[PDB]
């Protein structure tokens, strides 16, 4: 378009805002994605300037000497406003500062909350009250933690949502944002080959991984608050499980996407503590640097914590495509890897006529690392033999699409903001039923404090996570063996 | 076993024996794969002694200086009988020989027609009268071709089913024997993932592929007598259709899945000249050596020939699988690519929410060069892209099964007439349903003599072969893009 936009960074000052933010807008405007009359307003306490961010960001950019663009023209329409976040008179020097940029009356706003959550409620009343455009759109963009628990993210949203429309909150999950967790929808719903076999007659139960090789790192006393479950399993798994489970969605538009996505969680029922795992890394004795170091090991974590580093889930969706699939949610830090992955394993095929030879089909997409879908199959033994053996077939994205730059999820996610696009953004009922899946799990570890299960740095986590799958009805065999 | 094996080359004297048959049962000797108690007897016309095929056959071997196996061993394993084939004190020569082997009498018996069709039923009669083992099996091995339509094919049927039971017959298609084509089964009846949509819901229409790249090479006079179809149409390609089409069986066992084939067979009426169309290559002006020259510039190739190099030709299943599914078997000489392969092209999605952009979906098997099962598939353009588009799914024996010698189609049959497996070797209903489909169409030709449609050397065959495809359904794009 050829209306102005204002990109305001409340929080302009922190770390996220220095590392994350200001690098991303910069990519997205160096690269010609933004409009061209875009200027970016940061706001924070400190008496800064556009010098002390340049400063403070551009280290964190892809600083290349092809920098007219960074000379000050990105700066050039960079500036930075000093001001307290419940101050009334700052919002107003705030908003009169961007009333003041060219068409600044009539821009669109986009409000980046890069703050911590303390004071989301006192910033969006703000908003609200002083420096909201009268003519262009206002869309706020908000950061993880959404509340800890149901009536705690009730609250939040319920303010929220007094001052803002559904169509102006723009939650990040930035897991929504990644090449592999996009491609789900086109997976599943642009071909035939899978989407006959998407139920429960052929699917015998689905795992969604996302696990951390590195542990706590000195930050350890910041995660002992949450702990794993709140921290990756009801956003970034969930949201996967959602994108898996869908029912096909009427148009691509952001509400028709999202509203199946809701309609899922919907079905499942709140998880009892049956179905549940959790671990604490304890260190390894036969290691190499911090990976000597257990979770009790960081001076930052409190003596005699009980917080889970692991955790393995099982859910059900109680509708006609899914009962009694089991969805195992597996994740965990100081673990043997990165990963992150959507894995389904197959039911046995019906009248078997090789002779227990066959092993379960799976398809399995790799988030992250190295961006790989893959199937694991039957084929006839090569050579001489009659028999059938385990192999795949494969797309991995780093062979067969070499010179494509894939976005980092912020970059994707903003430039959504810009084009105003929810589909890869928390919608407010969506929050509400992750909640209320995991929240009588949640109290009870609170209430009774159960000892997690100890597991070394760089394991695979505690055993007992693979009999809980087991006992669901996955089956795992030794037997695959890949190469290349 | 233990028992003694007696392996009878009838036809030792000529070019198949010497450079397919001797070398074959050779390097099955030579892999520890025949019995140990095996015997090799040639039986000719010519007077010739061991050392004669020796000098004829051993250029043709994997000649290594690991040769204990091929001294004498091989060799002294070897006799040889001279006689002719309708010479009934020749047969007594001969069986005579054999029984004079040790525990000759005993021995198993396994006669390998590798001589012309005008003799088999001589040959045939003469082995049923005067050269059964009584104690052990007797398997004849027969090669195409078998009849030249219903009527002859019948004939020679009768003849041999007179003598010999269905137990006892091994006609080979060296088709059957093919890594892909064995593969076939396990691919569909192994695997969940296909198999729900291995059917007329989900699929638009089969392709059944035999390209070679080369002319006739001196050769025409004897390849204008049978041309294209008779020559690769009935049996190869028909063959494929029958393991793609084919109901599971209700076990591996050999005739649980020769009826499976004979029963779809069934299904498929005589074909029309409606769903034909007929090529004949001629030569490129701008080419190279042999390519210059048209089906018609060998002085073999009688002239004014009709003969047709290449044919597309559609077929119908006419069950409950595959009702209005078009099987387009598509086959010639002097085209751009040596190739054979399977590709089902699936239907659209049923309610597309992308616009228009999807590609259906295509099960490719290539069964030669370069042994590959791959899914053409959507995914989601890598990058800042909401846009589908065309990918696939891969598995290429050549990079995950490097290290793995693939038998000749020759090694394995012939093993399997050993070890007693039918399954990859034509039954006589099955022959007799073959020739159903294409004599009324053989024999139009035959009459009428239409003239085929000109092709240059090198081309993909006569355009009119693209419209017959496009009219029952298929949908060609230009726009998948394949590397690596
Ligand atoms: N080009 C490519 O991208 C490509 C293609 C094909 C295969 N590969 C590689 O091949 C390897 C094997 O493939 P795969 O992971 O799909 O197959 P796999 O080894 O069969 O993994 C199956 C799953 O079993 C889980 N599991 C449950 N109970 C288990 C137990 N008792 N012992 C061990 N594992 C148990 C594993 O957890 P974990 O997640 O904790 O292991 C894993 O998710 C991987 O490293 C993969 O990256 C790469
Ligand atoms: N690793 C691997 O083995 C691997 C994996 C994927 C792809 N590839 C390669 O990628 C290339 C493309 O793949 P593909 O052949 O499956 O896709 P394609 O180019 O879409 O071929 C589709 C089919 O369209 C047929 N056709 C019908 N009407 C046509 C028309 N008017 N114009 C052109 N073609 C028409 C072609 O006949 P023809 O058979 O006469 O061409 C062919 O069978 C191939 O060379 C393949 O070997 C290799």
């Amino acid at each position: 378009q050829s209306d102005t936009h204002i990109f305001i960074i409340m929080g302009a000052s922190g770390d996220l805002a220095k590392k994350k933010i200001y690098p991303t807008i910069w990519w997205l405007f160096r690269d010609g994605l933004l409009p061209e009359n875009t200027f970016i307003v940061g706001y924070a306490r400190s008496r800064l300037t556009v010098a002390d961010i340049r400063k403070q960001s551009e280290p964190f950019f892809k600083a290349t000497p092809e920098e007219k663009l960074k000379l000050e023209d990105f700066f050039a329409r960079n500036s930075y406003v000093a001001g307290q976040y419940d101050d009334a008179a700052s919002y107003q020097r705030l908003n009169s500062h961007m009333n003041a940029l060219h068409l600044g009356s009539q821009a669109n706003r986009l409000f980046y909350l890069a703050l911590p959550p303390t004071v989301y409620e006192a910033v969006t009343k703000n908003i609200h009250e002083s420096c909201m455009s009268q003519i262009g759109w206002n869309r706020i963009i908000v950061e993880k933690p959404f509340g800890r628990d149901l009536q705690s993210s009730d609250r939040l949203s319920n303010h929220i949502s007094s001052l803002f429309r559904e169509d102006q909150i723009y939650r990040i999950d930035h897991y929504l944002g990644k090449e592999m967790v996009q491609n789900l929808m086109v997976l599943r719903f642009a071909n035939r080959i899978f989407g006959p076999i998407w139920n429960r007659d052929n699917i015998a139960c689905v795992i969604l991984t996302f696990k951390e090789p590195f542990g706590t790192e000195g930050r350890g006393g910041y995660f002992d608050e949450f702990g794993i479950i709140r921290d990756v399993m009801q956003n970034h798994l969930l949201q996967m499980l959602c994108l898996v489970a869908m029912e096909k969605p009427a148009s691509t538009n952001s509400d028709d996407v999202r509203d199946e996505k809701v309609k899922v969680l919907k079905c499942i029922s709140e998880v009892q503590a049956n179905n549940v795992v959790l671990g604490q890394y304890v260190g390894n004795p036969d290691g190499e640097g911090e990976a000597t170091k257990g979770y009790l090991d960081d001076p930052t974590v409190p003596r005699g914590s009980t917080t889970a580093t692991f955790a393995a889930v099982v859910l059900y969706v109680e509708n006609e495509r899914w009962d009694g699939v089991p969805f195992i949610l597996r994740c965990g830090k100081a673990l043997n890897e990165r990963k992150a992955e959507v894995r389904l394993q197959f039911h046995d095929v019906a009248g078997d006529i090789f002779h227990q030879q066959c092993k379960r089909n799976e398809l399995v997409i790799r988030v992250q690392p190295n961006e790989a879908v893959y199937t694991k199959m039957m084929t006839k033994k090569p050579g001489m033999f009659f028999n059938p053996e385990e192999s795949e077939l494969d797309l991995t994205y780093g062979n067969r699409y070499k010179n494509v730059k894939l976005p980092d999820a912020y970059e994707r996610l903003i430039l959504d903001v810009f084009c105003g696009s929810q589909m890869h953004f928390v919608r407010s009922d969506e929050l509400r039923e992750a909640w209320r899946i995991f929240t009588p799990l949640l109290h009870q570890i609170e209430l009774e404090k159960p000892k997690p299960i100890p597991y070394i740095y760089g394991s695979r986590g505690p055993t007992e996570a693979d009999e809980l799958m087991k006992r669901v009805g996955f089956q795992y065999e030794g037997t695959y063996k890949w190469v290349n």
